[PDB]
């Protein structure tokens, strides 16, 4: 004839009459409290301009209305029901591009004091601002908020329930190995109003989310120095021989399709342009210089209708490398003749030859000038490798 | 002995009777009016005729039934109940590809007067006209439109609660660093009728987006310039090396299928045609025209089987240049016969030495006309940025 | 003391009893009404056989339980309520890959005669046939049906309401500058049934759809003529030069990996052959023959090991032509020898110069005749479009 | 004063408490009976395993507790009352990816005798088994089962209502043109168990699927014919020119992206080898051989430093082609070191004639025996359609 | 008047009320165990860092309240009831992307004694750690959880019911012929606290993956080899011809090409790297050194202003070869300078031969050193598949 923990369940859940937003007095506005801890980060979209989290998620409130003694009800402190039957109050996330999924859980606390608590898991995909102008180190800061959409300031106020720093500093759950990594989250409370007389609650949180450099890195640093390593031995067989200038513009082809297809994939952005990106475009323009002194070098030596050296040429050359390290006489005047002919045909080869050993002499000249602009190249980089070491 | 404010809950909530339309007089329309502001906007399909946005959605109607004194009722004047049991009337968007998904945020506004009012967030993906005919300053003037589709004009009246102008100019919300950007929104009111005796309301508004050019410009304007530039090196080296026309090949195949991969990505439409595209065809007759005098002039140098000279190819040349800058007996016989071989072999290398010059001449004349294109080129580029720099 | 219009309201709704088939005699079958109209049509796929569209819908049916007179009810002839409590026929469309997706719009039109009408909006995504063999201009004969899945001719019965004219020709409502236009629908009612004595109500929409060829016109003609008119002029340059064969199986390696790249893209079908796919396999045959007309002439000139002319080939091109326009005597030994080398020397020159005369004349002739086969080639270009342009 | 035919459907459903298994004796099981048909096949995925379809449903039960008399029930056999009120046993499809999406349609048949009868469709797509062995020709033994879930042999009983030849071969309805036939459905029923005392009743339908080569025939048949016949005509040409190395590996290079890019999109499996596979595989070889052979010929033919032929060549080749078809002394001493320079130099040139006449001999010999092997190509081809053309 | 089994359903169902937690007392804890069968997994994704498997579940607890006698009540041990009636407590599974989609099957089992079952299909896709460090043959060591997310220990407990070893060893139900196969998998029970006096349950699975290497090795094995060896059949043709360096990168920019489109294939992740990976990069390598040597020697090669040899050059070879193995006068005068034209034109055709010569030996010399270097490599391939078949 003793009932069991039912019979305060059907004394409470009697009347409780959902729907109606429980105060005594209408002019007290009730307490939400705002917590948010992330549990993992899954990959973001730089097309779409959106990313992809998955937070755990808790609340609670003041319900008013749920008193009960702990003495002669059983020693109960709390228990559990269901969370339709509970007036629960709309915190709702902006910014997302479709309805977070989620299981329904539906059970919430309760408590002799009146306190009600909800513990959900909700993940978002929700959209932000980001920037590329550094791609291997961003800063990514993104920003996602809990307004309340329909009530105001005056009947739902939104607290923290914990010290900031303690928001701020929390590194309890979080997974490893993976490209994104945060360091710290910032909660900020900010009122949102649109016209006069209409001012709604707004609870803002920024995350910074730190990409880090392992794969990406090499898989960027090695097709480049690879390609110019390459033609740095590809400069070293002779002009004269036509196959240079078509070994070049086979080595900026492939360059050119392999550049076309990767920089459409990783920074795949709309508007934003990162730093790498110049960077590629200042080598393109070197391989074109390259090409255009290779074409010189090419056009500088031929074999015919070539004159006399200039003496500009002459004199410039020798001092670069000092600083640099009847059947008795006709057959005579035919002879004469073949002789003539024999002189003339050396003479032009002599020439020939001439215009290849000044072609081989500039040849070597501007191959040592890309040298030093392959030394200018490496300095660049190891000046900025030692800044994002200093950090 | 006091209730609370859910005593006026029930006393409305008691016999409200959803499902049937709420007038005293059912001559007498009611009024439902629209307001739609427009908080960020996402990417767009040129494929699917589609695109997609998230707008913040506003609307009240008076509901005739909920008449309360704000005296003696402890001055309650608005509260909160749940959107399930208040008559919503059907505001349906046409030319939807999916229904829109959404959180239900059940929950509604009320007045003493009668005036319910319902905040609710929706966001849309809808296909519309848009047009591609300056690809990289667009209008895409597109529509969205909120009909009523089940009821008629004479039971649901819409009308703005707000200025037209205030509509029409409001940059309240909007986020920056977009691809997209929008100026103005435009509400219209016209009536919709199939067939007799049945007219429909319905509200337009009509949004106007505006593309931003910051990267693609840059994207689309360099690889073009890129290889006319290198095609301009190109040029340079003689044509009797019959690696010219082997690089020229190279070249144009490279740009073959660059420009193959990357038509199809950016301007990707079934029907539209871009002012850039035709563009690109002039460039391929301008490498096309480019290979056929390389073809020509090739061929106009050999070193077999050349007659001798025309003489309106020697005069006009001549022209071209000032305007533009026993024992004893038998032994003699057959030297005769050697010094008569010599002298064919060497009239013949006379011969192809001026074939090779004239070849020459012909070759500098034409590339001075081809950078006479390439200047027209680079005007009708000016006049082109011109004109889109006055707008 | 006077109710509102809820009165009536709560007079039909008390005991309408939602569930079973409202009628007064079970023999006497209802009758549900068929019409739609399509509004608008989205993209199509022709790997997964599957179309995209989005057709208004609207339907009535006999209710047969809700009288009411329309003096002393305060002059009513229609009203609202929800669709949940009124019994729904199910009218479902067959051959679809998955449900459509659509707003509830929970409510429905009653009248005082009995007739209740809905108007619902709902899109599709159906498979159907369809048939690629004119891909510019294919006719696109799909059908998309209306039957009762539940139900039997005894039970429920479907009527048109219209007049078949009508719904034949209706264009009140389609977006216009799409990839795809329909001209007419047609209505036919035929009977189901796969057994004996089970006979169920079937109505059937058949859909004729015309694409209009505007821009795939355009990027399918450009590249072909584009390539050969290259070809055109790639064959200008002469054959004893190395790089004749080098460009054409550049163009060659260049037209194939074209014709992979676009020849899945958009004839993507795993069964049906087009007629343009043929006419692809024969480009690539005439390809193959110039190819191998071009190996002819490179084999048939060459400077070593070559014999004298057979005069077979002598005969034939003169007729061609025509119609187509001690120490004194041992010095004088030795003389004769060297003489004896060079005669020798210059008569296989003699005899190679005489070979690639030959070889020229060849090759222009063979040339005229792939002029003429381009000629055939423009001749059936021609009658294929005035065959289409006829129609 | 007479009611209508619902007052036999709120006699019936008075107490009807779903939610209980309706017997009048709990150790009698009842009997659902199983049907199943195949509409239509839609595509598969040899990537997941997986396989869609679309199967029209149907299936039956007693329910005991529903009894009438055909006589003074105003001559009702049967009606219509919502599943939603009925007890639904649980028929569960395995190895699914997700959840089957279907329409409601909340309707079921009764009869007098207390059978209730329930037409629903369902599609589902499900990962089982296949094999590519023979990729053109497979078999596609896939199997889809229907079993109960939660109950057990002793209370849910499955037959199959029909005859198992009826239902072995049934080709009332099945779409054409399509890439998938099947010839025939099999039913098995066997009993599923994992430990002891727990058996469950499952009903097995194991479908054949065959698939039909028009098109992908022709598209892996014509490629490689197509670059094997250019590789036919690119022998011919003389192989002490150069250009004929270039273009077999420019024709190797394009048939193996070429056969890069197509073998990952039709036989795109994980696990299993394809027969035609390793057909390309003897192919690429082939190619290789032939391309091993090209170097050794190019390689055997060279003008500077070749040596005397040895005389094991030089009698196996003339058998090969049988079977096969003071001012007076000191000028003589100077004219003599003339003369002995020149036959030096015509001594040098015979023999590199006599090797350029070797080579030639020996690249027409191997010439012929790769044609040879085309026609051990050939006739393997004959073999294999022979063989599938018996089957 | 005897009524059905009902009558015990009615008995029990009619003060169930659900929602609260069924125990006598508060203080005791209700047991719900676990149990988890894998029938099948499905492709896993390493780019998403996540993986999907279709899982069998099975769960029990103690409801408490429903008590009844076997005895009186016609021997009814077990029956069937809804789910949505009975008390379900929440086991959720972490580390999800979306939540898992499942068909209701809303029936439960009961017992006499109280104790409840439940029997549900549930598959997920759940986003885990994964490495790539040995990619054809890793360990994919996976975790997934069942905690309770809004109780906590002192309510809820969770138990195994089976042995850990029958857990461990259990193949009963899983699918052959799979890329992935596991061999065991791992019970845990750790508790979880993330601040004081919060301790909550949770049961921890530890899942064991081995990928099977069958196809993808052959894939990966073929066409580095293939390359290999065609790079050993083109190293033989003769270097001074100029097409070798040519084939030479032909051959390095489709080993290229294919490198780039098949590494963002199968090890396609973010962060980790694998073994094969650095392989590969040895290769290129490999390959650039080859084209280094081959570049040299080239250059090492050439007719035009080559000096006389170094005498170490001398000196080495001849070791390697051994530890390897008036009108009487001027005519006169003019004869002789003819005499000293030609014998300074033999000199030089002698030294350009002894260059091409010694060019011609350091070529064979290091090519036996380059199939020093293969021997090498296939050392390293036979120790490395050693090793794996050890394990
Ligand atoms: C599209 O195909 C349907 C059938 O697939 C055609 O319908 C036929 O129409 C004729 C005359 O209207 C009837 O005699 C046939 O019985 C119909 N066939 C069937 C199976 O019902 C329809 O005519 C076709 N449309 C066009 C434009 O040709
Ligand atoms: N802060 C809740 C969003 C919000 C503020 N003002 C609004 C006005 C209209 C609307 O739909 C939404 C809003
Ligand atoms: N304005 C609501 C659209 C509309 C107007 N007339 C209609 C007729 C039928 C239908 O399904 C829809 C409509
Ligand atoms: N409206 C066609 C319904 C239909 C006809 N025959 C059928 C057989 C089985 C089934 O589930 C459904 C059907
Ligand atoms: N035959 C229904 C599947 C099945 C058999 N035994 C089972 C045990 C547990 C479970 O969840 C499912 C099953
Ligand atoms: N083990 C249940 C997950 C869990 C433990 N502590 C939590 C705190 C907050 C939250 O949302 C979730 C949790």
């Amino acid at each position: 004839t003793q009932p069991a923990l039912l019979r305060l369940s059907d004394h409470l859940l009697a009347n409780y009459k959902k729907g109606v937003r429980p105060v005594r007095d209408w002019r007290k506005p009730t307490t939400v409290s705002i917590d948010v801890i992330m549990y993992a980060i899954l990959n973001v979209d730089e097309k779409n301009q959106v990313l992809t989290t998955y937070i755990w998620y808790r609340q609670y409130w003041t319900d008013e209305f749920l008193q009960w003694t702990p003495e002669d009800f059983d020693n109960v402190t709390k228990l559990s029901i269901p969370t339709d039957s509970i007036w629960v109050p709309d915190i709702l996330i902006n910014e997302f591009v479709d309805v977070g999924k989620s299981p329904n859980i539906p059970y919430v606390y309760v408590h002799h004091r009146g306190e009600v608590q909800n513990y959900k898991p909700l993940q978002l995909v929700t959209a932000c601002s980001l920037d590329i102008y550094n791609f291997p180190f961003d800063v990514q800061n993104c920003s996602l908020t809990f307004t309340s959409w329909l009530h105001t300031i005056q009947d739902i106020n939104i607290t923290l329930w914990r010290s900031p720093e303690e928001v701020r500093s929390d590194k309890s759950i979080f997974i490893n190995q993976g490209e994104w990594e945060l360091l710290e989250v910032f909660p900020q409370f900010k009122e949102f109003s649109i016209d006069i007389s209409n001012s709604y609650a707004e609870m803002k949180f920024y995350v910074i989310i730190r990409r880090r450099p392992l794969f990406y890195a090499v898989s960027l640093l090695l097709p480049s120095i690879f390609l110019m390593v390459v033609d740095i031995v590809g400069f070293c067989l002779p002009p004269d021989s036509g196959e240079r200038v078509s070994f070049k513009i086979t080595l900026l082809l492939g360059y050119s399709v392999f550049l076309i297809i990767v920089s459409d994939t990783l920074p795949a952005t709309a508007i934003g342009t990162p730093l790498i990106g110049v960077y590629f475009v200042v080598c393109m323009a070197l391989l074109v210089i390259s090409l255009a002194e290779t074409i010189f070098i090419v056009r500088l030596v031929h074999k015919q209708d070539l004159q006399r050296p200039v003496p500009d040429w002459l004199r410039h050359l020798v001092l670069d490398r000092i600083a640099w390290i009847l059947a008795v006489r006709g057959l005579l005047q035919e002879l004469s003749s073949i002789r003539h002919f024999l002189e003339k045909r050396d003479e032009m080869r002599e020439v020939a030859r001439d215009w290849l050993r000044v072609g081989y002499v500039l040849d070597r000249l501007l191959f040592r000038i890309y040298l030093l602009a392959v030394l200018a190249y490496s300095i660049t980089l190891v000046t900025l490798w030692s800044i994002w070491h200093y950090s």
